[PDB]
DNA sequence: TGCATCCGTGAGTCGAGGGTAATAAAAAAACATCATGGGTTGAGTGTGGTTATTGGGGCATAATCGATCTGTA
């Protein structure tokens, strides 16, 4: 339960869901990110990615 | 001299939630320490008490009107 709770809420890929519009809802749930565990960082990422 | 190796660097205001957790032993004795409760100091705040009065009203001792029967050309 500790590990699953840390992933659900304390991880980078789980963040508060935007609720301004239904469009914001859809475009936040249909989102692809290249960060988080095993991914790049904004400082590290160059140009090709 | 060439080689790998290590060591700093790299923006700017801003917002919103904002904290989570793999584990573990009990006895005993011994001692320290605060917590409450009851009793002296002591420290007040509390309350009447005598004696300084200064305006006010008062009674004396004087005073300036108001009203009528006797003396002078």
């Amino acid at each position: 339960s500790a590990a699953v709770k840390e992933f659900f809420g304390s991880s980078q890929l789980s963040q508060f869901m935007v609720q301004n519009n239904p469009l914001s809802e859809i475009t936040h749930k249909r989102r692809i990110s290249a960060l988080g565990p095993g991914g790049l960082t904004r400082e590290r990422a160059g140009f090709e990615v």
